[PDB]
């Protein structure tokens, strides 16, 4: 099963994280209405999640594309946000879970801007925020993200919203035009890093 691994912030690899969840927050064109509104993340704890057949599935994976890649993985650290989180860093992603309503069609959705993943923790929208106080914008409840290993090998250049069902033929990502990274099969993504925070509530 998953052990999750506790970073200390003292820890070079807890700053980096941070760092890049902080750093990436950005204005998005709902004004808040889904993720809330803030200009930090108060970060209550970064783990590691280890998992033995999660990391055999994502190996067995990275090599197949890299075969077909000229030997080149293209892997990047990404933001994921769901409300399935604890099921991903249990059983890993799963492509029969995927977004079918994305804009890029069925697959699963990851963001270089965290502000962009803190929009779907809740849900589609936000969904009805926190299940306390039915906030978006909740300051209270604690939420959680993941900092993800991508495998994005060859990706297509799609600026069109089309429905796809799987990487166009050769390739193995799309990005979707800011750019949505998206994947079809779970095991392109490895649920690296679980964030847990709360968003701050701005200076009046
Ligand atoms: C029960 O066990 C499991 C195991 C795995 C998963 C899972 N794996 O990938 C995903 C992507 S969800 C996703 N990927 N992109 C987007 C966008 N969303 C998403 C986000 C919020 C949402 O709210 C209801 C629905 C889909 N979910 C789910 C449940
Ligand atoms: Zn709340």
């Amino acid at each position: 099963g998953t052990i999750l691994l506790d970073l200390a912030p003292e820890d070079k690899e807890y700053q980096s994280v941070e760092e890049e969840m902080q750093s990436t927050i950005r204005e998005h064109r709902d004004g808040g209405n889904a993720g809330g509104i803030f200009n930090r993340y108060n970060v209550i704890r970064i783990q590691k999640v280890v998992n033995k057949k999660l990391r055999e599935r994502f190996c067995h994976r990275q090599k197949e594309v890299s075969e077909e890649n000229h030997n080149h993985h293209n892997e990047r650290m990404l933001f994921h946000g769901s409300p399935f989180i604890n099921a991903i860093i249990h059983k890993g992603f799963d492509e029969r879970h995927a977004y079918i309503g994305g804009m890029f069609g069925a697959g699963i959705y990851f963001a270089e801007n965290s502000s962009k993943s803190n929009q779907y923790v809740y849900g589609i929208g936000g969904g009805t925020g926190c299940p306390t106080h039915k906030d978006r914008s909740c300051y209270i409840c604690h939420r959680q993200m993941l900092f993800c290993r991508v495998t994005l090998g060859k990706s297509f250049l799609q600026f069109s919203t089309i429905k796809m069902a799987h990487a166009p033929p050769g390739h193995h990502s799309v990005i979707g035009r800011y750019a949505e990274y998206v994947i079809y099969r779970g095991e392109q993504a490895y649920p690296e890093y679980l964030i847990t925070y709360q968003i701050m509530k701005p200076e009046a």
